[PDB]
């Protein structure tokens, strides 16, 4: 069929192309804020981000 990335469901036509593109889909910021569309490296950071700007109440 086609080489589609298993992270953003994109499309390709080569294995080496999607290969190097997959390397940037695992060591990326695993804490994407779902309020401002940002990214963090630590989990404690994402909490201090919303609780200080968005909000808290268990969530965000
Ligand atoms: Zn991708
Ligand atoms: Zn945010």
């Amino acid at each position: 069929r086609s080489f589609v990335c298993e992270v953003c469901t994109r499309a390709f036509a080569r294995q080496e192309h999607l290969k190097r593109h997959y390397r940037s889909h695992t060591n990326e910021k695993p804490y994407p804020c779902g309020l401002c569309n940002r990214a963090f490296t630590r989990r404690d950071l994402l909490i201090r981000h919303a609780q200080k700007i968005h909000s808290g109440n268990l969530g965000e």
